[PDB]
């Protein structure tokens, strides 16, 4: 077993958490004690050899606000991805549960959680490439963490492309960069302050792409202060080089935290 490789005999499977296009995710214990999520990858869905090689680099990405990769099980099929367990599940579903009755201070803390993770990835020159609330998870303490960073590079399956999280230069020319992650982060802040509404909810993807290329934008969620709106809107400059960095976004968010 290599350092990126977990012995599947060390896993105890306890509950199913969800089933989707990338496979089935289960809750279990590692060596009888440690909570893990076990992702069993659907056969034929991923470029598995490429994914395994990249898993070695993913092992070295570690930040309190990134969902932790513990290792992979690749000797058998389906391959397993072993990750940090996040008891409260997907951020998008969490936002849509109105019983939480969130205060805006809690919403800003979720944005800061994500921005800290994203600042760390930026410092490692690592792109998420599909940042959205559906790819964030929530633990039992209510902390939001960023998941599936870089995963889309290995998905073999466009009618399912994240149009609504993409800047004009991605939609027009497939120009991915740090600044396309910045754009997506702004949409993610909009999702959080909108309690999980679909961005451009009344539009199709094709209509959204035309809207955005014409220079039109999402507008202020009811729960976002003017200062919070300024931060998310700064992510959507037509010119990619005029968008901030995640370091600057984090500073701006911390400043608003103090003021509010
Ligand atoms: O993980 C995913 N979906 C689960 C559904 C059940 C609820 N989840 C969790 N609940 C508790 N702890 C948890 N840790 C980790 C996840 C998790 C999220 C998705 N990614 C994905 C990637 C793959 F390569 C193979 C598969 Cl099958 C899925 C996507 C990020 C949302």
């Amino acid at each position: 077993y290599g350092s990126w490789e977990i012995d599947p005999k060390d896993l105890t499977f306890l509950k199913e958490l969800g089933t989707g296009q990338f496979g089935v995710v289960k809750y279990g214990k590692w060596r009888g004690q440690y909570d893990v999520a076990i992702k069993m990858i659907k056969e034929g869905s991923m470029s598995e050899d490429e994914f395994i090689e990249e898993a070695k680099v993913m092992m070295n990405l570690s930040h309190e606000k990134l969902v932790q990769l513990y290792g992979v099980c690749t000797k058998q099929r389906p391959i397993f991805i072993i990750t940090e367990y996040m008891a409260n599940g997907c951020l998008l579903n969490y936002l849509r549960e109105m019983r939480h009755r969130f205060q805006t201070q809690q919403l800003l803390e979720m944005c800061k959680d994500v921005c800290e993770a994203m600042e760390y990835l930026e410092s490692k020159q690592f792109l998420h490439r599909d940042l959205a609330a559906r790819n964030c998870l929530v633990n039992d303490q209510g902390v939001v963490k960023v998941s599936d960073f870089g995963l889309s590079r290995y998905v073999l399956d466009g009618s399912k492309f994240p149009v609504r999280w993409s800047p004009p230069e991605v939609l027009m020319y497939s120009k991915f960069s740090s600044k396309s992650d910045i754009w997506a982060f702004g949409v993610l802040m909009w999702e959080i302050y909108s309690l999980g509404k679909m961005p451009y909810e009344r539009f199709t993807n094709s209509e959204t792409a035309e809207h955005i290329a014409q220079g039109l934008r999402l507008y202020r969620p009811h729960l976002a202060s003017e200062k919070v709106y300024t931060i998310m809107y700064s992510c959507w400059h037509e010119k990619a080089d005029e968008r901030p960095t995640f370091k600057i976004l984090l500073s701006n968010i911390l400043d608003v935290m103090d003021e509010e």
